[PDB]
């Protein structure tokens, strides 16, 4: 009934009126690819570093099942695809959302959308979070608060989705292209820290062929972030 | 992101692109009591392809009720599809024992499948597909399209509203069915061998009551048997 004319994501879709974690199911059930689960409110949800991500009614909280057969290395491009397509999105909506390294999203550097990439072997799951007409934590937002009104959400979820499955088919033949669509959306030229034993200070100046986050330290020595836990040091 | 607010019917609900059956899906799978089975079409569907526009869909249900009341099942069906069709200003009547029909074309057909502690509640509403000749649909009746999805959000609000009451009093619907059906004009009944007569209600078991020219009383039990107008 919904009519989703998407290739591989959105064939099918499991909706729950309550879940403990989008992602926690496309885990633990065996779903053919693309299969999107999707909720109402969350009672278990989380982004990366385990944190707490709160998930209550008005928001889009999604999974999606994805199998590509491409080197193992391009696997971390995946968390990429997520974060591109709520920017695509978002901008449908009139809204800018620029990519905060490696996976939010941020509009006027308020934190509005957060994306969980967790693979299995079997599969990947790629886990995103967006903030819509949802009640956010202070210094966060949401559509609702930037437009000013409530948004339909099943209007968001078909923008995203038919975003996601066209970068996604792209991906799977392309899997350099979303790198280059990251590097266009993402916040760079400023200042950060990374956070955690032997923690630095410097310029994060772009992402790599890998998509590491490049730091230039004010000593001029380059460093390449795989991942953890990043500041921006004057916002 | 539909924001369902059902009790049951609708705690889940499995969209499909594509399927074959939505009741054979729904009777094969795991599922949990309430879960709807829903696609865009069906390339096998079947009653005792459904194209695109339709509504087809499936719920499963195990309910706690006396075995002789599962037989009823098959009406919460049809009455939740005639009071969706009448919010949308459609006036549905209920052709013994599955069917829906408007000016006697059929928009609607119910199957009810499922034998112990797990039942299958299929529906197949036409909304905005093209349907056969003698069938008709919510668009045709309307003079245009149909927002398929609430079509969808008003009829599960129905059956999940239905569905609580049936549990609590299996009898309530044969009330409901019986104000919406189609009686007190001649039919054929086919099954083993076949007769005529006025259908003049349904009883407490949901029995369509026949009264042949004769004057002998007759009472059909559904299964494998079929109503013609006359």
């Amino acid at each position: 009934m919904l009519g989703l004319k998407t290739s591989i994501i959105g064939r099918r879709v499991i909706y729950f009126q309550e879940i403990t974690s989008t992602n926690e199911f496309a885990k633990t059930s065996y779903l053919e690819e693309g299969t999107v689960i999707v909720a109402d409110k969350q009672t278990m949800g989380h982004g990366r570093l385990n944190r707490k991500w709160e998930s209550p009614e008005g928001g889009l909280w999604l999974s999606i099942v994805l199998s590509p057969k491409v080197p193992q290395k391009d696997l971390p491009k995946i968390v990429f695809l997520g974060a591109v397509g709520v920017v695509e999105t978002l901008k449908e909506f009139s809204i800018d959302g620029r990519i905060k390294w490696p996976n939010d999203v941020l509009v006027n550097y308020k934190a509005i959308a957060g994306v969980l990439v967790e693979g299995k072997g079997d599969k990947i799951v790629l886990g995103i979070g967006l903030n819509v007409n949802n009640k956010v934590p202070n210094g966060a937002t949401s559509m609702k608060l930037e437009l000013g009104s409530e948004v339909p959400l099943l209007s968001v979820f078909r923008s995203l989705i038919t975003n996601l499955d066209r970068l996604y088919l792209n991906f799977l033949k392309n899997p350099m292209d979303i790198l280059n669509l990251v590097r266009d959306n993402m916040i760079l030229g400023v200042r950060v820290k990374i956070l955690g034993d032997g923690s630095f200070e410097g310029i994060a100046e772009d992402i790599d062929d890998f998509g590491r986050l490049i730091i230039r330290l004010d000593s001029g020595e380059v460093k390449k972030v795989i991942y953890g836990d990043v500041s921006l040091r004057f916002l």
